[PDB]
């Protein structure tokens, strides 16, 4: 809703003027298409000044999440990630994807990591293909998480076997964020 | 429905009197429980005289199918299988399961073979377990079919990759049945 | 419903005592299983006296219809077919399937013939398999109809292209029945 | 529901012992199959004594109705028709179908006649086929009504164009029944 | 369904006469109530001769499962268990619950073990109670499984963490059954 | 289901012959009416021999429960109670309602006690009336439980505030049952 | 459910032999028709011996209730009423309707009284008619209650204004029952 | 809805110009994302002047609530909280989250506090994880409430066990607000 | 809908310019949030000129109503209340809430007062809490109505027990409004 | 969503200003119509400068995809294709459709190829037409893919038989893209 | 969606400025009303310059299609038609309706022709009317197609009997289009 005095912007458009992108929902193709577009727009405006990506997300589509991930890495500006409330699943993956030294969480924000979810129906052969695909997707996720946290692939595999809830400080120790933001 | 003069039976009960079992529906646990019980009852009545199993089935549960299969092989009496209309999937598997030299189909009956169907939802690990299980189930089915038709495992695998419709004569040629019954 | 004095039978069970089978519904696997069982029962009672099959059916499953068809041709007794009301699609096929010289329709009974109906969904390859199967099923149906009516395969093909409604006398002229029963 | 002392009959089965058949529902394939079976049974019991058919029906399937109609005309015993409550559409057709001089209605029973109802969907050609069939069905109905009432085909066509409600005495005047039964 | 000549029994009632109980469905309170009643009845008939329990079940209610388990252990007769098709979850628990030396599976029967499933909704305190209860239930199940298989509690805990499918021979090696029945 | 040889009984009717009543479902007005009727019938047969009430129930209607409770206390024969599987809520109330010294649970049976559940909608005055009623109902339940277990009203109140799951031995210590049955 | 040894009765049929009628459900036309029929049957069997009506009911239809009420008052035998569980609304009305000196409740049975419930929709004139009818119905109910309890009409009106729950002893004090049955 | 003369604002946008944020709905990710964005915007406009947060909320998502909470504590401007109507659950938490000495409620506004609500479904292990998580979340909430009210953790625990409704003055006495606003 | 010439407003925004607020719906959180915001906006524009609140409402949420109530009493400007059509329940409460001497109703407008409505489900303890809450809410509502009408608390309690419809002149006599507006 | 400072655009409109088109949804007629219009618009603005088409799509309508495909090939400007997240089915076809040398995917983007999906229902003849159409559509798709990747038609047919998932580098090796974009 | 810089247009409005109309949906009254209005608008702007109608449509309402058809023929400017993706049924009719020498299809666009589809329900007379109307509608469509393609009516009738899919070059050979657009 709320409109801002300046021409007329909605609140998010006004923040986008200050290079702030707000991810505050589940990740699907629509949401990814919007986040990618905002990142490309901000690079075009200024390729030097960094971007601030606030994250409050239960996660969602892995492929949509990778559209965001790859765009973050491709563009020249540093992308700062700030976790507010919760960054779960692919949300926490994008949190760990921020520029090195510039990944943050607020003191009471939660971070959850687990293995990818999916489905498969039909012939045994079809199920085999879907199983191989999600397993390969998990390997891809775990490899990247390994490089970004400093944890081994085998540890990531083990720590994501079931829902793993982390406090902001635990997320810092884990290597998912660099610092927890103390009240200013 | 129909009642029969003798005490009062239904039409299927009267046929069971002559050691005839009618499988004329999809295969589930209820149906399997009924067929298995009929097979055990007939063995108890006479362990020497053979049993006649008419099959008109689109298939269904593989485990329920194996309850019937294993009961057929365990009991002393020969179980003759007679395909009428259609024996598809687990239906055709049970057709091939009849006593050697005593597997029949009527001239216009259809026989369909394909790979098992299933589902999987949840974590990547859970999907992997479900995929490995259906693949092992397919291997079990193909190995037994191999022994009962004389076909190589590779040929069974190839022929069951997609829906494979067979005429009565083709089913005989394949080794799924022994003889197509000529009008008496 | 109604019960008959003799032990207690339902009306259809009393008619079965006189070797009469009533087909007054759509053809599915349940109905086919019942008709087949009645035919097998009557043959076991007396393999010499003929059977009377009344037909009032819109049709239904082709495979279920063939279970009945093949059983009619396999058993020793002549199966008389009598169309009352309507024999449509697979119903009319079973009407034409009666013993030669013993296929009847009442003066106002209707007979309808058309090509088989079906469905297909999924991959192009899967749709191809389903298309070939229903086309081969049509060829099988037309070949048998040709043999039983005296009409050519090419004429059956043309006349079944769309819904083809025939009066009792037209059905006699076509060769689907032998005689229209005059009031006694 | 109610059971009768004799063995145990339901109320309709006891009435069938006295050669009374009750039609008190819509006419479909199930009902027609039961009525026809009852008519064939009673003839087999005694082919000389007449049968009493009570009719309280809103009509239903034309083809199912013709199964009943032709069976009435085929069997040797006279079939008396007695309208109670309402005989509408195909119900009034079966009322007029009773043995000549033996078609009755109670003083406050209603009789309705109209043209057949149906449907058509799909291609223009398909709609044409369904239109021709229903028109030919109406001709058949109007022709038979002509023979049984004494009214011309042209008058029937006009009188059945819309819903036509007739009192017991009007139905006698029309030739649908022979006599309205006076209280005994 | 089918009736048997003797008075009139259904097929399962006839098998009960020979001290055979058929469990061929999901385990709920109704099924448990029936199995318990059959076990109590058979002991009252003869407390010396053993009982035969056929199991084809995907499992179900743990408490309903224990009603059957405790009745098996309480009564004097030996309860032989025979797996046909599948014994999954609480079904496999009951399979292992048979008299020592008298637990069987047919060659192609499947056995699946895993941890109990449940749900909890409401206040944090209410969720805690439900969590403690299901955890205590799992401990109870694992302890009994340990005593009946010979496996350690720690191994049971590990092997039941996820869906664990076992062949008949694997189930024997595990100690869930004593012998795989070879065709007679 | 299963029928028993003697005339024909169902399995529960045969057990009723031996003064055994099976409660294996939720408690509602229908079930209570059946249990009450069985208790009255058994007293009429023999007022001296005791009755055996097996209980596997999650509970249900309090008023229906009290219909059973009051009938148990009114009739002259001792009503033995035996918990199998689970006696929860009103189910455990009826368990404790058995004749003193004759209340049992099998070793793995569970017992759950909690406060009654209900609802209220409408005017504040109406809500007040419904609230007072359920509170008074709880007082009645607690008072009777106190008389039958020996535990104070205040302890019962505290112990039933939330779902309280008890093992068989814990139920014995609590005074809900007199003894846990050891395998015979 | 349960069957009883004697021929075969259900449990309620066996109790009816001892002149016991069980009302254990909501009161509708079906239930009323059954209760009325049982009262008439018992009078025809013996017009001198009294009848025992057990009541466990939340009430229901007022007119259905009056069918039972008027039949109680018409027949010669005394109708003893025994409340078990709950007698609410029209249930409590029938409880008070028993023979004087012979109206009972078990110690923990509940009794609830309130005003009749209903609905009206349509024109203001139609709503007026429905309101006048339900008000007159209440006056009819309150008068009879006054005659049967001994309380003034004004007190009944005041006490039935809202849901009024009464214990067995309060129901005795009020005059709804004559005596609370002490355990025998 | 309503538009305001100035460019065109909606009513809430015009209030945002005066640094007023309205929370008048349930708390979810969408609402939290909006409130956070409004807080960040107002800080960017003026980091010295305090912000006014009106709260009329039944609560909602805990993590969404913490996104708002942490943003309140992070930004430099004081955030005044004003309860109108109701602040329940997470709503009351955010009310207590306002700058010290600047937390208000209007005289008739209600404040409700209780423990967090949630769910858990699946394996016992999964239920355990979900239970531990909600228990830890409650500990976090109670600790923060302790710091902001002055009440001990033990008292907060006891007071939030069930729904606890407080008047504006009771909320001041409890330490949830600083002052109840007297009419100006 | 309709737009107004000036910039472009809707019909309600143009009236808001003249300090007129239209309450023409049920009272929920969304409506309350809008009304409150309009009252805060108009005070900021001019804290001296009085506001005109037209009320046509069936009532709604009590808490939402109090958000409007307290905002009316808090702000400096007199809030005139004008009933058009109907002010029922919380709508009539807000009508009485207007500035003394400045509460109006048009001659044919209706005013209805009754007690608050609510619902409760769950444990007896939970029902008790909900019952106490709605009773305390009624006391608060009645106390305020007593102060604003001049009627005693006991009279308000008695008059609000059931739906109490008042004409404009009866509402004036009662003290809910000050004057009924005569046509100008 | 978000608005951009310049007049007011949405984020996608501002990107279109830089000749960037975002495909971030399934492909249907609406989406195709939008993409085609944007391609035609950009050609009209400048026919020399190339266009950037970002693709994140699971595919969809083949015909809608060909509308986009043919428009890409018709216009003068080169259309660069960049895969982010996933290009599946018709999505991967459009990725391969980009100007030669200018087809890209980001390092973690996925590419999936398979055969077209469809459905058919009705007469055997109608199913044949639908099967022939989808087979010819697949031939068209495979022929174009052959031209654009450099792979043989025989290989494409084989590789597209089932779901075939490719990494960005595998897609390059296959010839679906020219280069995987390394982070800038 | 997308907005264009100039005032603000949507992408289709900007194309309309260049006399381009986009038909990219099913044809109904709403779409027809929009297309007709656009054609009328463009004629008013310039009656000499030709109009460009892009067609991607599966067809729809015949009457709505004729509203477009007749408007195309009425207006003075030439209407160029361009098929992209698919022109099916009434879509292909409008494609052939373009100015002669100026009807186009892109190389991979599909064209489908068949007979009109409809439905009829009710009396035989009503079905006759509906059948005659759709048959007359087909004659109108076939006559116009004959004029615009150069094919005989008898050939059109034969070719539209069933779904007839055509490639772009087949559509040119047929006379439905003049030229297939080669890439520019």
């Amino acid at each position: 809703i709320p409109t801002v005095i300046e021409r007329a912007y909605d609140i998010y458009s006004r923040l986008l003027k200050d290079r702030i992108i707000m991810l505050g929902s589940q990740i699907d193709d629509n949401v990814a298409n919007s986040i990618v577009s905002q990142l490309l727009f901000l690079q075009a405006q200024d390729s030097e000044k960094d971007i601030y990506l606030y994250i409050n997300s239960p996660g969602g589509s892995v492929t949509a999440g990778f559209a965001i991930y790859d765009t973050i890495q491709h563009i020249k500006p540093d992308v700062q990630t700030i976790c507010i409330g919760m960054a779960a699943s692919m949300g926490s993956f994008l949190l760990a994807a921020g520029a090195k030294g510039k990944r943050f969480a607020l003191p009471n924000a939660e971070v959850m990591i687990h293995q990818p979810l999916g489905g498969a129906q039909g012939q045994a052969t079809e199920i085999e293909i879907a199983a191989n695909h999600i397993l390969k997707t998990r390997e891809k996720l775990n490899r990247i998480l390994s490089e970004r946290t400093g944890q081994s692939i085998e540890k990531i595999q083990k720590d994501t076997d079931r829902d793993n809830f982390l406090t902001a400080e635990e997320a810092k120790e884990y290597g998912l964020i660099d610092e927890v933001m103390v009240p200013e």
